[PDB]
């Protein structure tokens, strides 16, 4: 299995070595065309929802000028599973933009909760991406809840093809301030869960910021931002995978060739 991950040349032979189900967007944002891969169906977000979340406080905060450095309290009770920042604070409390960062560069699980009594919950996510002109990604359930996915059960899900434009409006675009995007960014780039993923294929002349996800049945996912470091246009990088007969670290193996097609795709 793991030969056939290597050599795959095609989103379909990866999809095929592994017997999974994989969702690719490669997007160039300078002339807004892509190559996908069951681009338009659904996969669960996992927590790539995560780096809407942390959009929804920033948007929020442009708005309200103490936001960001509320405090909010984590208590023993509140952690979770992978809750690795969090879990150093607990008796104790947070600042909102703290918690945005471990949210997103460990995938802390508490954080996320929090965050989300904070902004106003799924819906206030929901409100956000639907504003921003995404009306697929859609937030639903907290922690650990929204993991769970069902053919059918639209909760929690995206497509490669949305989020990757979502990511685009976002990350680069004109839907936050330019300072809240460059803090968004600058969190992503720091990401330290994907580091097997999507980074393992992709070569130097790439600066990425990314945010995994996954769940305990067969998902694993990773979605970037690839800004050219000797400058010009950046690209966008949406992978979805399901792929329940392979192992998890497998599924990290498949996402870097995701990475590694892509940057063959891009020169």
């Amino acid at each position: 299995t793991d030969a056939a991950i290597t050599a795959a040349s095609d989103f379909a032979a990866l999809e095929k070595a592994c017997a999974g189900r994989l969702g690719v967007t490669l997007l160039d944002t300078a002339s807004g065309r892509r190559i996908g891969h069951r681009q338009d169906e659904r996969f669960p977000m996992c927590s790539t929802f995560k780096s809407m979340l942390a959009a929804t406080v920033l948007s929020q905060a442009e708005r309200m000028p103490a936001l960001l450095d509320r405090r909010v309290p984590v208590g023993e009770a509140d952690l979770l599973s992978h809750a690795p920042v969090t879990r150093r604070h607990a008796g104790k409390d947070m600042t909102v933009r703290d918690l945005c960062r471990a949210t997103i560069i460990t995938s802390d699980n508490t954080a996320a909760n929090l965050l989300f009594g904070v902004v106003g919950g799924p819906p206030a996510v929901t409100a956000f991406l639907r504003a921003s002109g995404d009306t697929v990604s859609r937030s639903d359930r907290l922690e650990p809840e929204l993991n769970s996915f069902a053919k059918g059960d639209p909760r929690d899900t995206t497509t490669p093809a949305a989020m990757a434009a979502t990511l685009q409006r976002v990350v680069l675009g004109e839907v936050l301030q330019p300072a809240s995007r460059q803090q968004l960014a600058d969190w992503l780039i720091d990401n330290e869960t994907g580091d097997a993923c999507l980074r393992a294929g992709l070569g130097k002349r790439w600066r990425v910021g990314d945010k995994t996800g996954s769940n305990g049945e067969d998902a694993r996912n990773d979605i970037a931002v690839l800004w050219p470091v000797a400058g010009g246009a950046p690209w966008v990088l949406t992978a979805y995978l399901q792929a329940g007969a392979i192992s998890y670290e497998q599924r990290a193996s498949v996402l870097a060739q995701v990475g590694r097609i892509a940057d063959r795709l891009i020169g």
